[PDB]
């Protein structure tokens, strides 16, 4: 359900052009990559109704503050 | 935005499009749905990196053994 085909493909190439550049924070460095938009997609579909984007995204409330917040998007 | 080292031209483009996307066809379940989507091609992409070695694939990720372990099982990748 998430293309551009498969999202995931992207992902692949982007990790295939980052490693012909070369670490230790590669899982957090891709979850920022991914976070970042969803987080601003989601928050950008329900008009920043937090409630409504949590309950979108399947976690609580208070996790998606928590993320907000660590991404600076606060 | 993290960093600007992921491109395909940034990779984050590409997750918006495809949310854009998404968004045009209730949901409840859309971050373990994107988490699934970026975390196995990464595991993918890092094991073939590091020719299957998991220690220098953890250490290269940033986690332990044992939630890399627990990642690849979750997607049957062990």
């Amino acid at each position: 359900v998430l293309t551009v085909k498969p999202l995931r493909d992207s992902v692949k190439q982007a990790l295939k052009n980052y490693f012909a550049q070369l670490v230790n924070d590669l899982y957090e460095l891709v979850l920022a990559e991914v976070e970042q938009p969803l987080l601003d997609m989601v928050m950008q579909y329900t008009r920043g109704n937090q409630t409504r984007a949590a309950l979108m995204m399947g976690i609580n409330r208070g996790t998606l503050r928590k993320k907000l917040k660590k991404y600076g998007m606060n």
